[PDB]
């Protein structure tokens, strides 16, 4: 069984590269961040432009939703994160502490903590309510490409240009595991599987790997895409068939069968690097976004 993703909507509005797209947990909205210093909100089903949220002094690299779909956090080249009330557009908190660009951010499932990674080679854990930094982790020896909480918030995975994936105890700040393969190319993206048992890791050798972090063993390898330069988001698609979804420097969205590792679809339409993909929480919908020669977001829908 293969999916049949077809283009439904193209979303234009950002005036510089799009950096990240994310669906709201409630499935109603897509958030986009851009080098143009803006967050835009769009209807997840109709692609209808909703609103712009502004206030960052420099480009935004990443955005993430709270579990109640009410807050966004953004990571900016201005060295801050901002917590936003989506309905009002209010900046609730400015999270200050990183000494260089803030590159990646996420809420924990409980949505009482934010994790951030920075070009300062640190990971920070923040209190959502106070905006206070709780822990600085000396995580890496080069820029941090990704940070992600597991399904119960007990672990953080981080990745770096240093070629390491690291698993952290949220409560203690202790480094529990460092994942090392037969070589250590730059790790451009990492995230936990929905069940928290696996980690999907992208490396700048045109390769995605599914790791059993408990066993510290590689289970699956996915190739055929182009990834030598950029930190491209990848996803587990779970609403229909069990897929891996990623962007590509050849301007395509790649979809693999998770178990068999075969490419099942390549989605054509973007005119620059596909830097970001996101999977809708309930419908077979993918959002993709491209860099500065394109600047569009596309919504794709499958029957399976
Ligand atoms: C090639 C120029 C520099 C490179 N720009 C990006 O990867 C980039 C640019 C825009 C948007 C996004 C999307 N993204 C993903 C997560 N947070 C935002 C990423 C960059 O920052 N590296 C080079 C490659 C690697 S591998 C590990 C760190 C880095 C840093």
């Amino acid at each position: 069984v293969k999916p049949n993703y077809a283009l439904k909507f193209t979303l234009a509005g950002h005036t510089k590269a799009v950096s990240s797209v994310k669906f709201s947990p409630n499935g109603e909205w897509l958030a986009s961040s851009s080098a143009d210093k803006l967050i835009k909100i769009w209807g997840a089903y109709d692609g209808k432009f909703e609103k712009t949220i502004s206030g960052h002094k420099l480009g935004i690299s990443d955005v993430a939703w709270s579990s109640d779909s009410n807050l966004l956090v953004s990571a900016s080249d201005d060295k801050t994160l901002k917590i936003w009330d989506v309905s009002s557009g209010k900046c609730l908190k400015t999270l200050k502490g990183h000494s260089n660009y803030v590159f990646c951010c996420n809420f924990n499932p409980q949505s009482n903590l934010i994790v951030s990674g920075s070009f300062d080679e640190s990971v920070r854990i923040w209190d959502v309510k106070t905006g206070k930094c709780l822990k600085t982790l000396p995580a890496h020896s080069d820029p941090v490409s990704a940070v992600h909480f597991n399904r119960d918030g007990s672990l953080i995975v981080s990745s770096s240009y240093d070629g390491l994936c690291r698993i952290w105890d949220t409560a203690s700040g202790q480094c529990l595991k460092t994942l090392i393969d037969d070589d250590n190319p730059p790790v451009s993206f990492v995230k936990f599987s929905p069940n928290g048992k696996y980690i999907l890791a992208a490396t700048l050798d045109n390769t995605l790997k599914l790791w059993d972090y408990s066993k510290g063993k590689c289970l699956k390898t996915y190739t055929g895409h182009k990834n030598e330069k950029y930190c491209i988001f990848a996803n587990f698609s779970v609403t229909g068939g069990k897929w891996i979804v990623s962007g590509s420097e050849d301007n395509l969205v790649y979809i693999w069968n998770l178990q068999t590792k075969e490419i099942v679809q390549k989605l054509q339409g973007h005119t620059d690097v596909v830097i970001s993909t996101a999977c809708h929480p309930t419908e077979n919908i993918i959002a993709s976004a491209a860099l500065e020669n394109d600047k569009t977001i596309k919504l794709w829908k499958s029957d399976c």
